[PDB]
């Protein structure tokens, strides 16, 4: 059917990302969009219940 707004920035790409220092190189570039929320994303990737 239709799919979640919020699945857009919640990242899955990047939350199902390994904890690998590779991985980590790209997604630190997402902290450019992430100031405030750099908390609240982490705690998608912990916890992403809906």
């Amino acid at each position: 059917g239709s799919t979640p707004p919020q699945a857009l920035q919640q990242l899955l790409q990047t939350l199902k990302s390994p904890s690998s220092p590779q991985q980590q190189q790209q997604v630190l570039q997402i902290l450019k969009s992430n100031p405030q929320l750099m908390a609240a994303f982490i705690k998608q990737r912990s916890q992403h219940q809906q």
